[PDB]
Parts: structure tokens; sequence; C-alpha cells
RNA sequence: CCAAGAAAAGGACUGGAAGAAAUCAUCCAAGUUGGGGACUAUUUUCUGCCGUAUAGGCAG
DNA sequence: AGCCACATCCCGGCACTCGAAGTCCCCAACTTGGATGATTTCTTCCAGTCCTGGTAA
DNA sequence: TTACCTCAGTGCCGGGATGTGGCT
């Protein structure tokens, strides 16, 4: 889910990490420079969990290891939590359908729920045409 | 286990000078707001003595 | 046909009403005629500097 | 080291009881 997206100008200066010659030479240089795009994001996750073993364990530990498990890396950049001091339960779970929608249909209405095309397009050209008639498709890798 | 893993764009700076928006002008004519009506009830405030006294002070 | 488990079902029981005046009805809402001319819209000079290749002679 | 190369209602609540359906 899509709530926040603002695009970023400019580009990263690279560490000097080379030296500017091997032996000899007390002077560092510069590795190169790429020309690359970057973002800002804010986002919801629904993630469909599922235990094998008959018996689950439905616990508070579970929502602290959960919390934990949590990676600090996404899509190259760096991902935190809500703020400390306006804190609330950013990570429930959920064994209801009717429950989990409900509260879904509540979100505000300048977000985006991506969804999976149908459409199958074998050239440049048919995108083209496709994206022409569409207002709500996008090309994705 | 993410076109994966790491990363300091920094240092300095005088926009200035000068100016005439002006002349003219007719909003008018007519007009029916009207007819009817309960603030008191299950109220609480009586009965006396002193004092010239509808003044002022008192017991029950 | 006889025996056992589980459904509900109806009477006795219990708890609530709850303070505490009323505030006007109905029908209509304007026609006509015109919106101005003549003139003009700036000129001088300037527009940084340095660092951040791979590959083979 | 260097050079290269791009656009009168109602609502729970207890408790004993009436009655029923399946197995033997």
């Amino acid at each position: 889910y899509l709530g926040r997206y603002s695009l970023v100008t400019g580009k990263h200066l690279p560490e000097p990490s080379k030296s500017a010659d091997p032996k000899s030479v007390s002077a560092i240089r510069r590795p190169g420079l790429l020309d690359g795009r970057y973002c800002d994001l804010g986002m919801d996750l629904i993630i469909e969990v599922h235990i094998p073993t008959g018996g689950s364990l439905p616990f508070t530990t579970c929502l602290d290891l959960l919390r934990v498990a949590l990676p600090a890396r996404f899509a190259g950049g760096c991902l935190h939590p809500p703020s400390l001091y306006e804190e609330y339960n950013w990570c429930t779970v959920y064994q209801d359908k009717s429950t989990l929608f409900t509260v879904l249909s509540r979100l505000p209405r300048y977000g985006c729920w991506i969804y999976p095309s149908d459409a199958d397009l074998r050239s440049f050209e048919e995108l083209s045409e496709a994206l022409a008639l569409d207002r709500r498709l996008r090309p994705v890798a």
C-alpha cells in the first residue's frame, strides 16, 4: 500500500576509499561517480502468515519477536518504525477476514493499493497503447 | 537473505541613478398585510405585646 | 419394544418504568431603455574558480 | 609515466422437570 511518495534530486558522493598511488603517496582519490534516482516512502504491508503445527503461539512474546526480526534495510535505503513519542500498536495480528477488511476500508482516499495486472504485453508499442487507454496501469520491474 | 554490502559537497560576495493621468455628464414612473386568543394553580408567610407612630425593636 | 443423554421449558424471583406545562397556522416576490472617445509602455555594464578514468604503449 | 577519446408492561436468572430421539 502507498501513502506517501517523494522524489529526491541530486546524487550521492562516494567515500574516498582508493589511494591515489599504491605506495609512497599520501593523497586519497574518489573512486568515480554514478547517476541514479532516489525517493522517500511511507507504506504499510499485510503479510499472510501461516504456522504448520496444530498448536500456535498467539502471545505477547511472539509480538516482541516480530518487532526484533524486522530488518533495518529496504530497497537499498533505511527502514524505520513510526516515531516513539506517538507510538501505537504498529504490529497487530488478525485471524478474521471480516475484522481486517473492515479496518482497511477506513484508509485515507489520497493513497494507492497496487494490484497485479491481467494484460500480456510483448513489446514497448503494445505497452504504449495499453497506457494510452487506461489511467490506472503502470510498468514495473 | 532486496541491480545485494560501505560513504561529510564545501569555502567567499553592495543592483543602482531619474520622473504630472487628464477634460465632460439628469435613474425615473405606480402600489391595502389581515383574521382569533385566561398566567395562576394542592398556595406554605398566621397570632400577639412595647413604642405618639403603617417609623424601629421583640416573644412564641 | 425397553433404556439412556441431552436439548429446552416454565414458575418463582428480580429489577426497572418515572418527577414535573405548553412557544401559530396560510397565500403572493416587477415590468422598458441605454456601458465613451485619443495619446503614449526605458536606457548603461557585468554572467567564477578546483578535486572526483581505463587501458595499453 | 602518459595520450586518447565523446554530443400494567419489558429484560435477566436460577432450578427442577417434561418430553424427546438413538442404541440395544
